[PDB]
RNA sequence: GGCGCGCGCGCC
RNA sequence: GGCGCGCGCGCC
């Protein structure tokens, strides 16, 4: 099986391996709890127009090193998960000298690696990943605050 | 200012170098007369809804090797030219060992290489690019038949626009 | 925010 | 058919 590293397209720092990308209703999310070490998390100070219980778009995520925006964090199935934008990535096959960028995830699926559907075990691995250390807790506070704001609008819409 | 190879995303066969792509009113056409060796030209049997004298979308073009559809040929200012679709292409930078796919010809300009607007000089090398071998003549015949059908529809549109 | 898809207008 | 705008739909 060919494993790829997923790198920032701008500064070439590594975010995670391809084996951690899994789909939830066509949202391509990262299920390596280590990936948060390589992301700044910042509030948009604007709740999503998409309001649902099971799939909540929350804080933006930036490359830890070059600070470009690289996607968005979500709460999906009650779990915090990053979604890296395919346009922010460069793919390198382990032990090869080539690099590839793709316009669409479907090109990644056809040309690089199969992406499977996430299962409940994958969500459980990511739960509470942002715990215990100063660096993690800062990020958790930002997600938690954005989630509270999201839920406030959600409940408000559903009031009537 | 890197040069890129434009390849079939399906089978990796090379069609041409990036320096041969030039725009005509945001149509990104190939002006390498050699490119036709790498394309099959297949009639569509259905005239475009866009009818004009100077920019006629005509026969489909397919990868010579794998026969995937890769775009469409046009007659532009009286000259036949291939339009490769960005969706069927992988761009490769040989020296960097890098390859890229792009959603729009517009992202190719932004991210990969400058594309100039075509001038009259560019058309001259393409003028008789299909007139020199048995195989190229057979492509020209397909294009001319599709052009004749296009013109015939155009006549009618011009006519009862009145 | 992701993924897929319609329709209309403009230039060619 | 290309490119640029608009408006909208489905699933999450
Ligand atoms: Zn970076
Ligand atoms: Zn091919």
């Amino acid at each position: 099986n060919k494993i790829y590293k997923l790198m920032c397209s701008n500064c070439s720092k590594e975010f995670c391996k391809s084996i951690y990308i899994k789909k939830v209703f066509s949202n391509y999310m990262v299920f390596d709890p280590s990936v948060w070490r390589f992301l700044h998390v910042e509030s948009k100070r604007k709740v999503s127009k998409y309001l649902s219980e099971d799939n909540q778009p929350l804080s933006d995520i930036k490359c830890f090193h070059c600070k470009l925006d690289v996607g968005r964090a979500y709460k999906i199935r009650g779990t915090y998960l990053p979604q890296l934008s395919v346009k922010a990535l460069t793919f390198v096959q382990e032990s090869d000298y080539s690099s590839m960028t793709k316009a669409k995830w479907s090109d990644v699926e056809q040309d690089l690696f199969y992406i499977s559907e996430a299962i409940e075990d994958d969500f459980r691995i990511m739960l509470n990943a942002l715990s215990d250390t100063e660096e993690n807790i800062e990020k958790k506070i930002v997600l938690d605050l954005d989630s509270r704001q999201h839920n406030k609008q959600l409940e408000m819409k559903r009031f009537h």
